[PDB]
């Protein structure tokens, strides 16, 4: 509870709105001009009277009264600056009008039904007090009134413009800035152009919240340049397939990793693969055998250990927040790491996994800092030849895994990713599956790469799988583009990692064109990602770079609309949905309306 | 233009008020308190000078100033009164704040915040002139300041509360009704912000309202009431489950698709349902049996002539249209209304509704009235007393309904209708549905209405259904609700038709409560939709005004949510969405933008 008055001719009004509620306050603050005739004594020792709340004093410097219209202006502008730096961070402040002529207090009553007002009343006594023992008089005897005009909501999407700049040090009339005047031309534009033309109202769609100013509307439809990464960098992006097992695999990262393990020294540290000339921007295609074994540093050959398997989480998780990464799930295989001469099961490294990712979010949380939810992802890895059965005993373990009741990360789904071929399509394993619908899991499939469109037909229909992988070759079956596109079944998509694997973007000698462009026009919800971030040296933000010149011809309206459908086509709850959607709502609001200034 | 000017002690502030707009100004009216140090000899004086110009005096009768909350309020109402009863009746109104002590002052800037005014503006003299040679030289000088900040649009529409509510210019706020209506809409708004929930708001949808006036914006989150109900006449909708042959049951609509027939000696009209009392707010509940004996004076047996079904198609777009609906699905059932003694073969039947449908809509578009666009569902009964063949024909049917292609109106899916008591649970009709959804058709179902929630599981995954027939019982399933949230599947009800078969709140001896609020609350697509209309005999605006009483508190923009989710879940062309929903947005704009009582 925020007391804001006006400071006029009046001093006692001050203390009058103080007083003015019988419980109290426990924050009163003070706008002044630069009038020499105010002395502060008396609201200074009447404030120290009562140490509990705290007071705070504005002097809009340089000008001590108004005389022309510049002047009112910059007045109205400093109130703007003070007002919205007075703004509590949940609630909203209440705000008293009896001091000053008639023209500050109607500049403050606009400024309060703009960016909002707990609660605007104005206070007034017959006796005019004087002297403070007479404001006591007249608290006892009940001289003094209080009438309160209403509670105006504001302009909840103007409050935010706070971020635009609290206080620009002391601004001065030589370099003064009337942004938040442009903040108001902004909202007069767009309801302007929402009441004029009526075309132009009709086209309004997009991710929720779309009353930015015109030239950040029509800066948004403007085709995505490759000089905007520092925007991409800034916006929070979602990755719905990243890969455990293939983080730290080249640079200083394995340094870090080996140089803590359980183990101290039983891990060859020093041999490594050999690495490919061109990183990540590789002009030469190359397909798999390369890929993995540039990652065979990592995965099942370092992470066997207890201690090395939390440093890479904890990297992981730290090169995940660096990157303003909202929200991120991860395929991680347990079987693949468990070690039994160790005593360590893949159901204890997934619990070790968990509770590392647990603890790591909630310390992050408890700070009140920018912190990644994360949820984890079991991969059915498809090994071929070796021990058919242990694909079950993964399922098991993903039936077995989200039963444990608590915790703010969660196993929320299963994978079926693995050596896809023709003999290894969905349409072998569907009798496995039956039960894994029935514990509330969900799935997802990886094919198209290689499969044939009936592999793609069969996973989607037959074990119901929720997201699909890569699937670059839609465009040869379009009834398989429109019945992945009705069902709202969503594509993940890694732009690097088939830009490796595949050739576009004026590669050498290869005219195949990337389909993300027809993919976004479609309908299909495509979700950009990473696949494996230290394999292919690049996290989301360069994947949105290399779609600039991957498919040129794509707006940054292309990128939101890419990330509303990450955050749609993810495996969570409803009510964490809608907490992620609001969340994401304000944060794209900030970052563009901060980077639409420079 | 009307000019609308408020002063108390000081006098000369109305005619420098005057010289505001460099044109001229044609009326001006001024409201004052009952004080007698205000001259109103010289204003008189001033406009008797400038004959063109309307001048109208009015006083606060029986308040000479405020010095306390009663009159304050009182002259509050006075203003306001004052005010609606001067608006022009196109023109925003001009205003100046040049006169006045704080009350007033804040008093009508609230009132041109909230009633809209064209320029709202402030008019001070450095050299404070009190007679009219002074002035002169003031504003010939320039020391006369124009004060202004700028367009103040408020709520466009705002003023049917003048006819609404009556004027009494001669009353007291002692007397009675100060702002009665304005003191709803305040006391609301409070109410509704001490208690509002982003958890069901952040779910803003269409996000025009984004850019609604912020006295606007809470205004919907109020719960609903039945006083609303022009209001929901005026919202386009969605109704998606409406039987055909349910449209004509009673009243004079039976009469004129009977006149309609070529042949009036094979026509029943000797039978006549018996009626309920209450209808259509049933007092008691009435089983399956009972319902659709109620219908068997039209059906199959009547609308089997041709002109008969092409009056009763007609009569049903354009009732359809009366409803203010903008996207309708229709399930019809073409080997019903076949008989094959004059070569009248199903496909026959289902050629000639589609193209009835298809000049309806040219015809309407053509004349760019408010065209309703519609899609067709065949039925696929249960195929009661056996004979389970004529099943794969209707499929059949569908299918070579489907690949037609031209025109406006299609087949997008069919229909699994009729009774539970064959215990059809996918799988006793899954022995040929599988090539169905090869094709693309959608598929729907009606199960699960009275017997154990067991076979929806298989509907969802082995029919592959996108959507849902009632199943008000869900609830019960926890199992089944993660599923059906998490798999996007849509679910079909209609409020009055489930109200009617199984009976509800505020029933005596009922204590089931309408799951609505439930089923919003944990994310389910609900679609509120109207079943037979003349069955019911309720429009979908009735249908949607019952949700008052079956579930108390539900704000607008639940209803704007469920149009929402009934706009998603349809059977349609992702284009074809875009297009609807850009057409949706726009009309949901205007509509809320004169919603106010009306
Ligand atoms: N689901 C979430 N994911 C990530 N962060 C969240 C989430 N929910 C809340 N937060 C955090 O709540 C904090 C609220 O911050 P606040 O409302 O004060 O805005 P801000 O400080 O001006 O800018 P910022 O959002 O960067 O903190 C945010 O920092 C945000 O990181
Ligand atoms: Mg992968
Ligand atoms: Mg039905």
């Amino acid at each position: 509870r925020v007391l804001l008055c006006s400071a006029g001719h009046s001093s006692m009004v001050v203390p009058e709105a103080f007083h003015a509620v019988p419980e109290g306050f426990e924050e009163v603050h003070v706008f002044t001009t630069d009038s020499e005739k105010f002395n502060p004594v008396v609201l200074n020792d009447f404030f120290h009277s009562l140490p509990n709340v705290r007071f705070s004093i504005t002097k809009c410097h340089g000008l001590a009264d108004i005389l022309n219209e510049r002047d009112f202006e910059f007045y109205q502008e400093m109130l703007w600056q003070w007002y919205l730096t007075k703004m509590p961070d949940n609630e909203l402040p209440y705000v008293c009008l009896s001091g000053g002529i008639k023209s500050m207090s109607a500049s403050l009553q606009k400024a309060a039904t703009l960016f909002g007002a707990q609660s605007v009343f104005h206070v007034l006594a017959d006796n005019n007090p004087r002297n403070i023992e007479e404001m006591f008089d007249a608290l006892q005897k009940g001289q003094i009134h209080f009438i309160e005009m209403g509670y105006e909501p504001g302009w909840a999407a103007l409050r935010r413009l706070k971020k635009i700049l609290p206080i620009n040090e002391g601004c001065s009339r030589d370099n003064f800035k009337p942004l938040i005047s442009k903040s108001i031309e902004e909202i007069l534009s767009n309801v302007k152009i929402m009441a004029s033309d009526t075309g132009k109202s009709n086209q309004l769609p997009f991710p929720s919240l779309a009353i930015l100013p015109p030239i950040a509307q029509q800066w948004l439809q403007l085709p995505l340049s490759a000089n905007d990464g520092a925007w991409i960098q800034n916006l929070p992006k979602v990755d719905l397939h990243c890969h455990l097992g293939g983080f730290a695999t080249s640079g200083s990262l394995l340094d870090q990793v080996r140089g803590a393990a359980s183990e101290p020294d039983l891990i060859d540290r020093t041999f490594s693969p050999q690495e490919i000339a061109g990183w990540p921007r590789s002009h030469k295609s190359i397909s798999l055998d390369k890929y993995m074994e540039l990652g065979n540093a990592n995965g099942s050959k370092l992470l066997k250990d207890k201690g090395c398997l939390i440093r890479q989480v904890e990297l992981l998780y730290q090169s995940l927040v660096n990157d303003n990464v909202a929200y991120a799930e991860i395929r991680c295989s347990p079987n693949n790491y468990a070690d039994k001469n160790k005593n360590r099961s893949a159901w204890v490294v997934l619990q070790d996994i968990n509770d590392t990712f647990t603890r790591l979010i909630t310390e992050a949380k408890q700070k009140n800092q920018f912190y990644c939810h994360v949820n984890l992802l079991v991969i059915a890895s498809r090994k071929f030849s070796g021990d058919l059965s242990d694909i079950s005993k993964h399922l098991a373990l993903a039936i077995t895994a989200m039963q444990q009741g608590e915790g703010v990360c969660r196993i929320v789904g299963v994978d079926l990713a693995g050596f896809e071929n023709k003999e290894t399509r969905a349409s072998y394993y569907e009798h496995d599956f039956k039960a894994v619908h029935r514990c509330g899991l969900a799935v997802t499939a990886h094919a198209g790469e290689n499969d044939d469109p009936e592999g793609i037909w069969q996973a989607v229909y037959s074990l119901h799988a929720r997201r699909l992988g890569h699937a670059l070759n839609l465009l040869e079956a379009p009834d398989l583009m429109r019945t992945v596109i009705e069902r709202k079944i969503g594509v993940e998509m890694c732009p690097y990692a088939n830009y490796q694997i595949k050739g576009f973007a004026p590669m050498p000698n290869f005219s195949a064109l990337y389909p993300l462009k027809k993919y976004l026009e479609a309908g299909i919800l495509v979700s950009v990602n990473t696949d494996n971030i230290g394999i292919s040296g690049a996290n989301l933000s360069e994947n949105l770079l290399i779609l600039a010149d991957l498919c040129p011809g794509i707006s940054r309206m292309d990128v939101l609309t890419i990330i509303r459908n990450s955050i749609e086509t993810a495996f969570i709850s409803h009510d964490f949905r809608m907490e992620l959607l609001k969340f994401f709502d304000r944060k794209i609001y900030d970052v563009c309306l901060i980077s639409i200034k420079n």
